């Protein structure tokens, strides 16, 4: 069982968590709560990799996906250090550790500025879990691979700016990450989104 | 006939928000508002009776169906255009065709209005897992509720509301046995957006 | 007990045409109809006393549970079979064990009916985006509609409306506070299917 | 006011049993329930008047919002905890704010009730395609039903019927203008969880 | 970012606007309302081109899909010059131009008769858009890639026959389409829809 | 076209015809009926496999999955030989028969015991359409390719145990199975459905 993606979050912005806890069909998050998001492979290991990091300690389980090229799940705790324990257990457990993580990268961001009323409409209508955006709205959009690591890139994102989360897509071979404001703090969020990922990048 | 056609609502705003532009967007069955357009919503019973206030709003003017529905009992329509007079003027052809006229309709009953402030933790992720269509509201955020019947008058308060200050538009249901309108932000912001809605509906009785 | 058990809904069609038995088994959640099939619609109160209406209904025969249902307050049934006295039969038992008879069914309030011609472009895609399980409706087609209460029994006028007419069904809701009935075509073929369904559910009367 | 928000449901349960533990994780809204918690259900009119009940219940308790959802007339809640006293002082806070106690709260009124021993496979297959977030019924397979009203009163028949017998969690609907209750298993096993759940609803009178 | 594909249609017949009127998430066609289907790559790079048309003239949008592999969205207007001007400022927005576009491939066509009823009620429950299909009701089935020049088959095929329109589904890597009626209609109109992917596979 | 998967169940077990009943989109198991589940390529082809499947006899026709890779669905009958005879009809149609299909092969399977109510509430949640699991339950996942055959080793495991029917997808390039009960119970009906995969292994 190898690890193809490993992002903790030391605590989850307000809206970040906010959104989480919207799509989560498990337990759900809160403002500051630490997050730990894991894909692995075979997907269908994660089924194990559930039972053990609960049976480690207080952490619950939010999200998990099961696919057959690779699994995801989040675990939320207020505590740093009852979700990081449990990850390491579940690395000792798979012999892996967390450089052994597939190293994210960049295949998409850009700034569109001054949203037209017709696209915000598709952006509000599929399949979104974040906030409205609204025309005349800047926007930032990015993807990534592995997808798990858009995570990083939304926390500090709001963590660096006042902006809005319309919403973040995870789970997948991919990523997703799209946000909404004036075009001053959309590129300085935006900014800080790539430079987060970039901090994966060096491992 | 034409005559046992109930008038529930019918609300006119000359201008549409931003955040209730899009918000009307989302969660419409017809064609999209943009920002800053008339509307006009009516609702009526027997619910599919608005099948005849439609067509004839539709070939009366160049208004647009922005949407259309046949709620479990009752049913509504909004029509949506730039000229503030084409949407009038749709309204004053229905209203001649099933005799009635602006007076005729049933007044704002509010059966529920308050403001809770810093909304805990649990409190506000379980309003986000809300068939939401609207944005997410935070914890410690103020939160303003308002509802009424019938439903679709929290249309008119969820405008002018959004005019008197920068709230968060949470999620705006006019069609139903009642009309939910739930707003968000700080304090004092609410406090403000929560006078303008309490005036909304008070100014139609 | 099986005294306190009200009948809304009771009618039978003696041969499912088309139309109606493809979109009966796409709506329906029990073994779909095959065209031509007979069918026995019941509607009663409390929503969840249709268990035992059913249970009888199936021991009684070698119908198949068509379709079972607990809408909010009410709750109804279809039996499918291709014999007519096989259907009939366990209405014959149903109602012996209810203590009831055919008469004592809530006759068909019509709560609205009409023709609109020529259906604007705007009204008719909105017609095509209200959960429609039934054809498209197009611009320039005429429609008609046909609400009543009990909700069951717009199942008939839709059926004999489709054998006078070559019409296209478009939503046959007979489960809810309100049966509804959109049919659509040439103004001249519509109204006749409408003639057609005025006369189902006046000799029920 | 405070005092026009009525008390349609106040159930409490002193443990969480296993099935009824794993159903309600399932079709809640707000944070998952772990097998042996105390839970407490609260419903109200106007629906959405929940939101001070709510707000009050957890800024005076360590509990956590189990669910939260507006109806389409009424709307409930749940509060969920591993100690007790913790979840009783949250309803004992709500309670001193609305102006209200235990006893001023909406009777059950059973409106259906009864055992269909040998489900026929027709009636089975229907019922597991009726929205099931329970479990699977079986054909030959005994059912109970409990249909009462408010709605948030088959909880605490669901709980207690559970412990009297190892039986099968079909569906337990509380929110809805009734409140349905189903369960499954073998004749005398069923037989038993029907006798408890009797008690439930009627040592609330 | 390359075109993967490129359809315009003359004018919406009335059942092929009447059910891209259910399925588009953003505005709604109308019968005679010319339209202009697009695949592109990266299809995250869709967004950027949503923003550059709905900014050339009063094109409206209504439908947008966004994967990795290839981004679609489709246009309306009642005036074909407008929809024509927007697609060409995208293209010369891109560096490309409209043979630049992957040439169609049929890889299935075939017309069943008499369809059964249990047939029937399958292709009338599982994700369907379109009308009713009918026992004894003949079928038209395509499949095309890339997939948006199923569109362009369902214009002429009812432009060419009186047949029902059951389902066009025009967005991923393939697409479908299903069509019913009396054989003798159902066979000119498939005769038809196969005629239009030639023309394209002609240029 | 070429026969991918070939799956004949002699009689539906009480909780997989419950479960089928549930997921079909067309005509509805019961108890007793047979089953004949058959993916084969293109899968487009299998609306012409549908039509002769219920031209041959008196099959019925309860799944049919339409994809480009392959296409899938089920005939329900209480006689074995009415589905039989259907069933060969379509390979003698075809030019195909029943060992021409591709050999089934697990790549995962294991029993978690004693899950924990975290686990259980997304096992319940995520488009699950057999019965509730508990937790303090143990658990049964297989996987297998073709999926057809996951049905294969679902009836023979509830055939041989009394454990409890969580989830069966049969859809797709693999599937899936979850079970639950007491360890004895599911470690019994774990290693009965392994060695019904191993049959059709050995062909």
């Amino acid at each position: 069982i190898e690890l193809r993606t490993y992002v903790f979050l030391d605590s989850l912005q307000p809206q970040l968590a906010a959104y989480m806890g919207t799509v989560s069909r498990g337990f759900l998050p809160i403002p500051g709560d630490s997050c730990l998001w894991m894909e692995v492979s075979p997907g269908m290991a994660v089924h194990r990799v559930t039972d053990i990091a609960l049976k480690a300690s207080n952490v619950r389980l939010g999200q998990m996906i099961v696919e057959r090229a690779f699994g995801s799940l989040a675990l939320y705790h207020k505590d740093q250090s009852t979700v990081l324990h449990s990850g390491d257990v579940v690395l000792d457990a798979i012999g892996s550790e967390v450089r052994k993580r597939t190293k994210p990268s960049t295949s998409w961001t850009e700034v569109i500025c001054a949203i037209t009323p017709d696209h915000a409409v598709l952006i509000n209508r599929q399949n979104r879990s974040g906030s409205m955006i609204q025309s005349g709205m800047s926007m930032f959009i990015l993807e990534t691979e592995p997808a798990g690591y858009v995570l990083k890139a939304a926390n500090e994102a709001e963590k660096s700016a006042n902006i809005t989360i319309i919403d973040v897509k995870a789970v997948g071979a991919f990523g997703r990450l799209t946000l909404a404001g004036k075009e001053g703090d959309v590129e300085e969020a935006a900014a800080a989104a790539i430079r987060a990922i970039d901090q994966i990048s060096n491992y």
